[PDB]
């Protein structure tokens, strides 16, 4: 692997969005790694519609949370997901209105990290492209973000309570980072992005529940 890979500057993510007050982050985080597939595979970028995931992923709990893994599993049974433009995001779980005409990705399934192994997740991230993670972002020093390599010494990486989407990693000033993009909008952390400690044994849980779709 390299020793720094970050996507944003490939042109394989999207700008960042805001989820609203709905608990849609997982829907945030599939569509991300969705994005970035479809970028490897077809060379094209667009908005996917995480509305799409919330509305009719019917195990998954809409606004009350979820996990990527099923998503991307609705995105392959149903052979498809519709575009943002075809299927906008409002922030409430509505009925399904999923509609083949919007279709604008397709997945063949989805292959999760071995977990807490963030060499794994490194690996995973340099081959294969941006990949869904779940983190600990329930302290008080994550909702106040601003710079740097987060590291709060009380986070929890058996507490998964978010879903957010690892788009490359590096390092700043010798500390080793995942860089994360996020979905509570721009005025959040560094426009939107985090950097997160790397091999600092799994911190927040980056590597207990990281996965990605297979295009
Ligand atoms: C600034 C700002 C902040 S924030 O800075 O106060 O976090 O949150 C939002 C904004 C917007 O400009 C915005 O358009 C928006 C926001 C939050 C949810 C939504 C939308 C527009 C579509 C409907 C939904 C519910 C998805
Ligand atoms: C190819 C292809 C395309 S498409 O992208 O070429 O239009 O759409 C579908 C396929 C399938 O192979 C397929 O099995 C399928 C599709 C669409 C909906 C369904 C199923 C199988 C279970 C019932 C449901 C309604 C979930
Ligand atoms: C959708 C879909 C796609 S695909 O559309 O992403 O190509 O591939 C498969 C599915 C299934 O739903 C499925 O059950 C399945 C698939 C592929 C192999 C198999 C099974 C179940 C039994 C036998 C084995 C294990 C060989
Ligand atoms: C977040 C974040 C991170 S990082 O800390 O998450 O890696 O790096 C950047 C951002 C930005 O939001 C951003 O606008 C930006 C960044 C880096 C270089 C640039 C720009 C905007 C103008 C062009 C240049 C090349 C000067």
């Amino acid at each position: 692997a390299p020793d720094s890979v970050d996507y944003r500057k490939k042109g394989y993510v999207t700008p960042v969005k805001n989820q609203g007050q709905c608990g849609s982050c997982w829907a945030f985080s599939s569509v991300g790694a969705l994005e970035g597939q479809l970028k490897k595979k077809t060379g094209k970028l667009l908005n996917l519609a995480p509305q799409n995931l919330v509305d009719c992923v019917s195990e998954n709990d809409g606004c009350g949370g979820g996990y990527m893994t099923n998503a991307f599993q609705y995105v392959q049974k149903n052979r498809g997901i519709d575009s943002e433009d075809a299927y906008p995001y409002v922030g409430q779980e509505e009925s399904c209105m999923y509609n083949p005409t919007g279709k604008a990705a397709k997945c063949r399934g989805y292959r999760e990290i071995p977990e807490g192994n963030e060499k794994a997740l490194k690996r995973a991230v340099a081959r294969v492209g941006p990949v869904s993670v779940a983190i600990d972002a329930s302290l008080t020093s994550f909702q106040f973000y601003s710079k740097g390599v987060y590291y709060d010494e009380s986070c929890n990486s058996d507490n998964l309570n978010h879903a957010v989407l690892a788009v490359g990693y590096g390092i700043q000033k010798g500390n080793k980072h995942w860089i994360i993009k996020n979905s509570w909008g721009e005025n959040w952390g560094n426009k939107g992005y985090i950097l997160m400690a790397r091999n600092k044994n799994n911190a927040c849980g980056i590597a207990n529940l990281a996965s990605f779709p297979k295009m």
